[PDB]
């Protein structure tokens, strides 16, 4: 029956394993290294025998022979929700196995980052064997640039809080900065900013974070950027600086905050253009009336 039951368990026959728990079935049997039905279900993705077998009073923390339980097994396997019932039933989210793993480590081995992400929530602990570390500190990079794009500010301040370099960056040079006012996300630049993150830091094509607010007409960030000392002169590979793309399109109060931050009106780009030459170009007479002055 206890063979029966974990081998209905893994092939995820509910009503087998309902049948077989009526019949008096152990919930808790063990195979010959220590692996119990909620095991193979979790490892499995069997959500519906994982739910049975908790009903009917299983250990949500066995163990097998080398330390894991349910949760380290859902966990590299990458099943969410089973992650998230197990939590529910009491699954320890520090559990660490006879190297030192814990579920957290697990699913980041095979890039199981929401998992990863719903560890941290439910309190997984952040603090040789700096490999373990080394791949929570990875998941969190990876997270932190997809948090910085998304724009939820409670979602970046649990990823730094939880030990998120903000100053790694994407395979373009985009850091977590450049991508918070490339999307216009002003709560996430001052958090950012608040917590070390390069004002200054150049993608491959030269562009800082200022570069990105004056292109995308974002005054709010432009000053905050400004305020903690961002290059009002730095030029990208073309020659271009914020002066420059705020005079392209139009943006008056972004040259005007500019201007006052000690932008130069008469830095060249590559062309020999003038953010004057450049405002005439693209008829934004207002702008160029306010550099001519500043001249």
């Amino acid at each position: 029956l206890g063979k029966k039951l974990l081998e209905a368990a893994r092939a995820g026959q509910d009503d087998e394993v309902r049948i077989l728990l009526a019949n008096g079935a152990d919930v808790n049997t063990a195979d010959e290294t220590g692996f119990t039905p909620l095991h193979l279900a979790a490892w499995e993705g069997h959500l519906g025998i994982v739910e049975v077998l908790l009903k009917n009073g299983a250990d949500v923390n066995a163990n097998d022979e080398r330390g894991h339980t349910p949760l380290h097994l859902a966990a590299y396997t990458g099943h969410l929700e089973i992650v998230e019932v197990l939590l529910k039933n009491g699954a320890g989210v520090n559990a660490t196995d006879v190297i030192g793993t814990a579920p957290l480590h697990l699913a980041a081995m095979w890039g199981h980052l929401e998992i990863v992400e719903v560890l941290l929530k439910n309190g997984a602990d952040v603090s040789g064997n700096e490999w373990i570390w080394k791949l929570l500190l990875d998941a969190l990079k990876y997270l932190l640039l997809e948090a910085a794009r998304e724009g939820h500010r409670d979602r970046v301040e649990k990823l730094i809080k939880a030990g998120a370099d903000v100053n790694t960056a994407d395979e373009t040079g985009f850091t977590p900065l450049h991508l918070a006012a490339w999307e216009g996300h002003l709560g996430i630049v001052e958090v950012l900013l608040k917590n070390g993150a390069d004002v200054n830091a150049n993608d491959e094509r030269g562009h800082t974070p200022l570069h990105l607010a004056a292109y995308t007409g974002h005054l709010e960030i432009v000053e905050v950027l400004l305020k903690n000392g961002a290059g009002v002169n730095a030029t990208d590979v073309i020659g271009t600086a914020p002066l420059h793309l705020a005079a392209m399109w139009g943006h008056l109060e972004i040259v005007e905050v500019l201007l006052k931050h000690g932008a130069d009106v008469n830095a060249q780009d590559k062309f020999g253009k003038t953010p004057f030459d450049l405002a005439i170009d693209n008829g934004n007479e207002d702008i160029a009336e306010v550099l001519q002055k500043a001249a």
